[PDB]
């Protein structure tokens, strides 16, 4: 599935896309977000 686009969830410091951190408000909700 290639990698983690924004707006996905995503663990900490996850194999993201490239431009996401891969943060997130909480565990809950940790999601992939752009910079």
């Amino acid at each position: 599935k290639g990698c983690i686009k924004e707006g996905k969830w995503c663990p900490k410091t996850a194999p993201c896309c490239r431009p996401l951190q891969c943060k997130g408000p909480s565990p809950k909700q940790k999601k992939c977000t752009k910079v």
